[PDB]
DNA sequence: CCGACATCGCATCAGC
DNA sequence: GCTGATGCGA
DNA sequence: GTCGG
């Protein structure tokens, strides 16, 4: 945490402007700012060193002599006390609320955890549930607790059928001590990017984690993707576990490494690397990597049979994903 | 200077 | 209902 | 907000 201070500040003013100002490109930019800032490997002395860096320029140079001058940045001090910005940031931390609703909401005199809590019938489903474990949604995971997950992921998805994968990825699959969520890719060799053989490949899952009351809400839910609730169950007399976002994404089995590569991230990670197979003339999706034309579209998929494969067209050295952390 | 910024699944809405 | 855009989260 | 062409 050498830079801590810095990559807070810059996270806050990422935040403010994708909730607030709703400025998705600013909030970008920052975001790529904190992470290259975040992986520097000394303590910045000056917005001059710090702006060598590649997504770092003027303004945020600036912001940083402010910072490291008198330890705050009056922008974010105005944000912080502005009522609106504060409300509307405080909205968007409910899951289904983005910047859009936290606004209308406001405009309609919801602006608090109480409001919401009164005005539950004003609610779509994924914001429901996001308001009724909004307190364990802010706890993270530890490795040990998701290491349970995953047993009981992994066995009960081979109940199910045999033939099954599933793959625990995000940041756990990096190594994290701990975690924000469950992401976890499944396959089936039924599933291909030729065909599907069979139908419900993921509802089945989906309910034989029901069945058994570790999936205990849905926040949505389709052929290849869901997003929702779990839980780990507890022993007797003793207080539950928190409730847990949980992903399954459901791919193609002959395109696991671009899968796999896609749902390990990081975000940011992931963000740069398909913008650096873009300058290369590729572009990267969870499926396949595809020469871009003399157009600018795609082309035919490229045959992939490693996530180093991946690496090796865009001519990045290999990286583990423990080094993914951007 | 200025266009382009990764990419996509699901829920919801607007228009027909 | 279909199509396409928008919001949202990933 | 940043930066390559
Ligand atoms: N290409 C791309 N991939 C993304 C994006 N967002 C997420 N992913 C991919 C890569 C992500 O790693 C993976 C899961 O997203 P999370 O659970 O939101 N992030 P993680 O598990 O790393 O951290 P933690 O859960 O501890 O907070 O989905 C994105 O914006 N773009
Ligand atoms: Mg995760
Ligand atoms: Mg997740
Ligand atoms: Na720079
Ligand atoms: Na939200």
């Amino acid at each position: 945490t050498l830079n801590g201070g810095i990559t807070d500040m810059l996270t806050e003013l990422a935040n403010f402007e994708k909730n607030v100002s709703q400025a998705i490109h600013k909030y970008n930019a920052y975001r790529k700012a904190a992470s290259v800032i975040a992986k520097y490997p000394h303590k910045i002395k000056s917005g001059a060193e710090a702006k060598k860096l590649p997504g770092v320029g003027t303004k945020i140079a600036e912001k940083i002599d402010e910072f490291l001058a008198t330890g705050k940045l009056r922008k974010l001090e105005k944000i912080r006390q502005d009522d609106t910005s504060s409300s509307i940031n405080f909205l968007t931390r409910v899951s289904g609320i983005g910047p859009s609703a936290a606004r209308k909401f406001v405009d309609e005199g919801i602006k608090t955890l109480e409001d919401l809590r009164k005005n539950e019938d004003k609610l779509n489903h994924h914001q429901r549930i996001g308001l009724k474990y909004f307190g364990d949604f802010e706890k993270r995971i530890p490795r040990e607790e998701m290491l349970q997950m995953q047993d009981i992921v992994l066995n009960e998805v081979k109940k199910v059928d045999s033939e099954y994968i599933a793959t625990v990825c995000g940041s756990f699959r990096r190594g994290a001590e701990s975690s924000g969520d469950m992401d976890v890719l499944l396959t089936h060799p039924s599933f291909t990017s030729e065909s599907t053989k069979q139908p419900k490949l993921l509802h089945q899952v989906v309910e034989q984690l029901q069945k058994v009351h570790f999936i205990t809400d849905t926040l949505s839910k389709g052929e290849t993707k869901f997003m929702g609730v779990c839980q780990l169950p507890s022993k007797n007399d003793e207080k539950e576990y928190p409730h847990r976002r949980i992903d399954i994404r459901l791919i193609p089995k002959d395109q696991y490494y671009c899968g796999v590569l896609y749902f390990t991230g990081s975000d940011i990670f992931n963000k740069n690397m398909r913008a650096h197979a873009l300058e290369k003339g590729f572009t990267i999706n969870e499926y396949t990597i595809r020469p871009l034309g003399v157009t600018g579209v795609a082309g035919e998929p490229l045959p992939v049979d490693s996530e180093k494969d991946i690496f090796d067209y865009i001519q990045w050295k290999y990286r583990e994903p423990k080094d993914r952390s951007e």
